[PDB]
């Protein structure tokens, strides 16, 4: 008989019920950066990949499968049909058009809204209890779209948002100050995009307020021009796009950070995109980034940041920008 | 200045990296190696080198933007190999995708060796066995410090495929692909086992044409795998990145694990020429310190001699 | 109230990857710290009868929360804290005095299991039960009979540790890491364990092929003394520090990892072997088992020499002799 | 030939990331297991005066080698096993109160450090020295004076665990993970430590701005009792289980990670603070310190109230007072 039966006595007929399954929609540059970061952080016991082109999809799956010896995720699967995503805890959406050199994320909206009308109903059919983590751009507006299409409560529809902007800001802050980004605390809120809002009043190392030490922090009168650090954050993706054509590694690591807080129910605070109506002075159904408590139920809580009136005004302008696109959909 | 208002410096520090790694070539393979090494915390400094200077700065910046999520505090890049100085390990992934990559290595290797005279050289560029030889000749390093990624990946693929057929994890499926990376590689059917159970003793037709289960086709699938993935997505990157990081881990942590990697094998296995082939090698902080002597069948042994002769035939035609 | 000034609550907790440890002694806490540092659980629950020591171990772990990724640690003498565990690890009971056989602990620990196990089942009726308490093979059988669980879900830590010890000693003799030295110790976790000399190999190279007298009394290199060292290891360490903890901690966390991540790795662990290897009784002992999210789904059929086979049926005989009395 | 030579052809005839733990008690072995499970070392050495216990602990760890990525674990009462360590962690000594000030009791652990520290220096002269034994601020000073090391290479664990406990307690009250709560306990380890109310925050939101009574007796939420609770937590755990081990071991492994990976994270740890914060004596107090491969290279200058400043100055004076009476 077969070698497998010569070698192995089967004791147990098992139907596969996945316990810690994550799906990545889209095996482009971002989706595969998300995939490898999730795999190398041991967050899922099953990873499912979905996309619309079957060759690319099978190719990426096999390339990951070939490294199984080096991973601790035993089941990696893929298909064009969303049945392969069934019963995911977390579904990460990365499908969509990306920026050309110099193009605004907001110029992607018509193309990717239409894509979400195809994707989101399919996701929700097969993982009705999942958390949705939207990465595709413009991420704030597409989290809104995923919310309206899915019918999920707002705690379960999350945009990757400014987790990455805040990481970029902290890295640049640490380079100037000579400490690790981990030890530099500062928050970028609002749109993941040109209208993001640096919260100068909250920046600190070891609880020492930087704006107290350096009162011109964040103003145009500042001899050190710390405002150009936030400008570098705004410009960073256009700079990397100009240089290598796209961005991938940093967002993949940022998404895997968020995925860890969800899958392990850490209730860590992250600046991510959520439905902010009734807070921070905002009256419309806009999604933008504020500090959110993130765990196994998604966003359970929002932190109420004490913005200066000018920081509050920048945040309102960010909301108004997003609502100006949102109202046309 | 905010820095001085906030921080009182108590010590003048010279940057002397203690666990530095360099990756040469930031293509699909090099960046897969880079992200794997970063996510395994194997270096305190990562250096990147390429000739495409825009691509190089963009890749470096993209990794840097993820520092908050990593525990590698310094990531640097440049076309000038001064950025690679004092690396413990230098990984070569540059090149087309033989004579084209020899000509490249003629510029790369002397630059690497100038700035990190004591490093281990890990060659991934293809054809990996021939270019490890080239790197060895050009560097002047002793053979323990020149390593080809070789059949480490081939063996991982083999173990994945064996596991999917047997219903167990690749980790629990043991099997060795030796010799040349790619077409002429050698599946050592006699060593294949789960839990120390010899699959060839259990299933005597293992590895033969008369095998009703066609296990020989699993080797063909390993041989063919890079071509099938290239046909489907255009190149391979993730599996090789992870296997290079596995090697890097054994080197950086002095683990003395056994891997099937490409080493200068003259004087062993009946081989009489200066060729690099994969055999099981003990890998640690001095590179390859010891070679395991596998008991090969008479024509497993003949097949491995054929690879030697094949590789030697190409090496004789090299200009450098 | 500061919390409400700081935090707008949006949303009114079922743990998804919970692990319980019963017995927060030397072994239990080694298992706990090892599982915590491997990020295998989203909730860890601890149970003991000594309520003060229980609360103190819990608090000491909790104080390290900043450095961990397991956000909830709970404890109590009441087993309600353990509800909805995927995995429950039994490390409670009497341990060996210097020179004492593990089999001598059986009467005391059967008694203890009679209260423990029904309370575990009560709160986590679908968990996998990983028994560590000694004698581990007989107590896995006991846990199975008391719990009513199917055999796939009652696991004894068994010879995972013996084989790890064996591979460390082999690697030290061969100059390579334990990971690259392969070798299986089967049967009783104790004096009657069985080294499978025919499977010991590096890179698929059988040592017995180079050295057919390996492991036998005719071996000038005395490789049989390596197995003796494995047999004696627990006794030597008890004599030296009074107990063993760290290695079994790590071995249990290895097993936990295969279970919690559904790895289907093969481990030498204690299972109901009736009708394999020629055995006709309800004995538990270690053979190579495929370990995943449903526990033990498959057993590898190892081909033993006649002597290895005889030694395993003697190990089997030595057990059961005790089981039948209970 | 021998089996090994039949199997393996030797082709080729100094550890790079070695760590030593001195004292294999409750604290020392928690440090060891945490450091092993974080893959920070290529070699781990253990030293104690109890030779049986030492061999037993070493063997127990070795038996777990298969499950680790640290390939060499060594032990001995002779310090030759510690040679070439990057980091040496001192956990040896009598168990004593965090703030212990009584001279007879202090001097007992000073005497132990007189035997340990020169032997540590003998074999790892370039190491960083990490002192955990109590009283930690005084014994870090003693280790510095006996070792002859520059101050950047002598580190007291100080208030590093205190601040982690404080962040745990903050998170339990606020419903977030300790990682997302920020707060700093500084100064002299023990009853005299200084909770810096001004820096406590979540997401950069100052709790003291939202709750101006934070840290006063009139505060109806009694946040000042959270500091008392930190200061008393070790004693409460001792009362319950007889000693403490797991949290300190984790916090020491976190420091070691910063050192071994050259991370330059900021930790509240005890450093030779003369010349800063108005302090004029050779004392060790916890301040936010940048910790990397060369130890403590930089300190954050925290803006303190006049009273917080006075507290630190008085800690300096009383530590210096004790130190003057020590014999070594
Ligand atoms: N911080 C953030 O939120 C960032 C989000 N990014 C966005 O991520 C998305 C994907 O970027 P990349 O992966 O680099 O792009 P890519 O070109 O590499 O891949 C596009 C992906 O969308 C998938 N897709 C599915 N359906 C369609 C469709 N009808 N048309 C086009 N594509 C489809 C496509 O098959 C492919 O998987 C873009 O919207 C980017 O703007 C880019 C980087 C970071
Ligand atoms: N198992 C193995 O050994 C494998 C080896 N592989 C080989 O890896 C190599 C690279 O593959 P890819 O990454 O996909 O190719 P790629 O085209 O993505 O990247 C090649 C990189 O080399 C760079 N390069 C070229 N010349 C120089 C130079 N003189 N100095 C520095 N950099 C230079 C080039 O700019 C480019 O960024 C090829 O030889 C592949 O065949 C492919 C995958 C597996
Ligand atoms: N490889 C293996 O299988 C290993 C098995 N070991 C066994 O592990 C068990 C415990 O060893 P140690 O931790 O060192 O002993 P320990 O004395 O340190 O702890 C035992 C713990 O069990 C607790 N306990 C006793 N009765 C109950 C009860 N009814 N309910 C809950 N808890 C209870 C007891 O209070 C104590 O905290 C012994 O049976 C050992 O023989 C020791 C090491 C290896
Ligand atoms: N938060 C902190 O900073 C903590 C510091 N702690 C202190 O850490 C120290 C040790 O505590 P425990 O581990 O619980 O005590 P322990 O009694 O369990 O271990 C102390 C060890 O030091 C060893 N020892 C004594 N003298 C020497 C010597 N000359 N050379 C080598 N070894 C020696 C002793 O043999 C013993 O193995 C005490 O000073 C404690 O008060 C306790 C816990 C936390």
């Amino acid at each position: 008989a077969a070698l497998k039966d010569q070698l192995i006595h089967n004791l147990l007929k098992e139907e596969h019920v996945p316990q810690n399954k994550i799906t990545v929609v889209g095996v482009g540059a971002v989706g595969m950066a998300c995939a490898i970061s999730i795999l190398m952080k041991d967050l899922a016991d099953e990873l499912a990949l979905v996309d619309v082109m079957e060759d690319k999809l099978k190719g990426e799956m096999m390339d990951l499968q070939h490294g199984s010896l080096f991973l601790r995720t035993p089941k990696i699967v893929s298909g064009k049909d969303y049945s392969v995503t069934a019963n995911s805890k977390l579904v990460i959406i990365t499908a969509g058009a990306r920026q050309q050199e110099g193009e605004s994320r907001l110029n992607l909206v018509q193309r990717n809204v239409n894509i979400f009308k195809f994707i989101i109903p399919n996701v929700v059919k097969y993982s009705p209890h999942c958390k949705l983590l939207v990465v595709s751009n413009p991420v704030d507006i597409l989290t809104y779209v995923a919310w309206k299409i899915s019918g999920f409560p707002k705690n379960r529809v999350i945009g990757s948002g400014c987790n990455l902007d805040s990481a970029r800001f902290r890295y640049l802050m640490g380079e100037r100050l000579g400490v690790h980004a981990l030890s530099c605390h500062g928050w970028i809120l609002g749109e993941h995009g040109d209208s993001s809002v640096p919260v100068w009043s909250g920046m600190n190392v070891a609880g020492v307020s930087l704006k107290t030490l350096h009162p011109e922090l964040g103003t145009d009168a500042d001899k050190e021009q710390w405002k150009q650090v936030h400008k570098q954050v705004v410009d960073s993706a256009y700079e990397v796009i100009k240089l290598k054509g796209y961005t991938s590694w940093a967002i993949g690591l940022s998404v895997a950070d968020l995925a860890e807080s969800i899958m392990k129910n850490l209730r860590r605070v992250h600046p991510i995109s959520t439905m902010i109506k009734g807070l921070y002075g905002i009256k419309e159904d806009v999604f933008l980034s504020v500090p959110c408590v993130l765990g196994q139920n998604g966003i359970s809580d929002v932190v109420k940041v004490t913005l200066t009136s000018e920081e509050e005004a920048h945040l309102k302008k960010s909301a108004d920008t997003l609502w100006g696109i949102q109202k046309e959909l």
